[PDB]
Parts: C-alpha cells; structure tokens; sequence
C-alpha cells in the first residue's frame, strides 16, 4: 500500500545518498 | 508492480545485513 511505497522510496533515497 | 516489490524486498535485505 501507500505506506509501503513511501518506505520504499526512502530506502532508495538512503541508498542514493 | 511485481518487480518493484521484489526490488523493495531486496533493499530491505541489504539494510538488514
Ligand atoms: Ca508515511
Ligand atoms: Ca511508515
Ligand atoms: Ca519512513
Ligand atoms: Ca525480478
Ligand atoms: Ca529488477
Ligand atoms: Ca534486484
Ligand atoms: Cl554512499
Ligand atoms: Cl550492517
């Protein structure tokens, strides 16, 4: 769901940084 | 979709390790 998606995008942010 | 979900679970695995 929506929360899973937001958490996913934060994992992507963490890895990109 | 399905690929997004698999990629998400791998990010979770990478972080847990
Ligand atoms: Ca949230
Ligand atoms: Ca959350
Ligand atoms: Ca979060
Ligand atoms: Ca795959
Ligand atoms: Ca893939
Ligand atoms: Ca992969
Ligand atoms: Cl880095
Ligand atoms: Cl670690």
């Amino acid at each position: 769901g929506e929360e899973e998606l937001q958490e996913n995008q934060e994992l992507i942010r963490e890895k990109s940084n």
